[PDB]
């Protein structure tokens, strides 16, 4: 008998480093987005049989506000909702009407990673914490889940509530 041999090679593509958010620009976010994962202290509200699992399909920037378009599962079919968030006395915080009172703020969002949005809703004298994450693509790195999840703890949100909507209603076929 005899014996054979072989070899192996490496992979190139050394990524580069980035600087601080000095090149900030609204034009970057201005356009469209995609749903990555849904989190909230009330997982029952974002359930499959709930009505609080609405997600935006595209984000628009106005002169003195920001337009948005969310959808909702109605009769086993996607929907189309339109709303506008007007700026408040304080910059960064935006208020919009939707089934009552709603107000979000930009705490952390990168055009190279993803955009986080802390939305708080109130109803029946009961208010819960809601979170929304969007990325350039419908699927982000597995590490991103834990990266954005870190902020979830801030609102007392446990990973137990953080579930990937990838294997759930996407409705990405309705949007355009």
């Amino acid at each position: 008998m005899g014996s054979s041999h072989h070899h192996h090679h490496h992979i190139e593509g050394r990524e580069e480093a980035s600087s601080m958010e000095r090149n900030f620009n609204v034009e970057k976010i201005n356009g469209e987005w995609y749903t990555i994962m849904l989190a909230t202290d009330k997982r029952e509200k974002i359930e499959e049989h709930g009505s609080m699992r609405v997600f935006v399909e595209y984000i628009h920037v106005l002169e003195n506000s920001l337009a948005l378009k969310f959808h909702i599962i109605i009769n086993e079919e996607c929907s189309e909702i339109f709303l506008v968030a007007d700026k408040t006395e304080k910059a960064g915080e935006y208020s919009v009407t939707y089934d009552g009172s709603n107000t979000f703020t930009i705490l952390k969002t990168d055009y190279d990673n993803y955009i986080m949005i802390h939305l708080i809703n109130k109803k029946d004298g009961e208010t819960f914490q809601l979170m929304e994450l969007y990325g350039r693509e419908p699927d982000l790195s597995s590490d991103i889940k834990e990266k954005f999840a870190q902020l979830s703890e801030e609102h007392g949100i446990v990973r137990e509530n953080i579930i990937d909507l990838t294997n759930a209603n996407r409705c990405l076929e309705a949007r355009e």
